[PDB]
């Protein structure tokens, strides 16, 4: 059966108890912590692509006030559709489930300037959602993972010092 496992989920739960920030900046900022998932249950034989991308959460934005994050006024109009291909993709089954799956490069931006960054509205949140694509498949079967540990809001800058203080702790 096929799972993928969250790594270091512990750690994501300490972020998201304080609610988890991650900045976006003109030049792309990567993620602390880092997404990380263990796989089992693909074909080792097969060859597969994963994709990951950030779903918006809410139909409104957020602020923090007095020390709280408070629903912050009506949304922008959803960033572009923004897919991140991780750089071993494709590969057989055999090298994803050897070892943990790191998107360690990928970067939020709030400017599309290129880069294969991923574009994200600031005061906005988003869920993380690794997808898994068979090669050479005519069906183009693709599996979809969402990681709730691993909701942010995007933030120009660190509203929460206990955040900024978390990032440099465990970082
Ligand atoms: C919560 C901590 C242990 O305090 N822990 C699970 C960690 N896990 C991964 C990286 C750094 C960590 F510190």
């Amino acid at each position: 059966e096929l799972r993928v496992g969250l790594e270091e989920s512990e750690l994501w739960l300490r972020f998201k108890e304080l609610t988890n920030e991650m900045i976006v900046t003109k030049n792309g900022r990567r993620m602390f912590p880092v997404l990380k998932v263990n796989v089992s249950g693909l074909d080792p034989n097969a060859m597969y692509s994963f994709l990951l991308d950030f779903v918006a959460a809410d139909n409104h934005r957020w602020k923090y006030v007095n020390g709280e994050w408070v629903p912050g006024g009506k949304p922008e109009p959803q960033a572009p559709s923004c897919v991140y291909i991780h750089p071993d993709s494709p590969n057989f089954g055999a090298h994803w489930m050897k070892a943990p799956v790191s998107f360690s490069k990928v970067k939020l931006t709030n400017k599309l300037n290129g880069g294969g960054q991923i574009m994200l509205n600031s005061l906005h949140k988003y869920e993380p959602r690794i997808h898994i694509v068979r090669v050479g498949d005519p069906q183009r079967m693709i599996t979809s993972h969402c990681f709730p540990e691993t909701q942010f809001i995007a933030v120009t800058a660190y509203q929460n010092e206990e955040i900024t203080a978390l990032k440099i702790k465990y970082n």
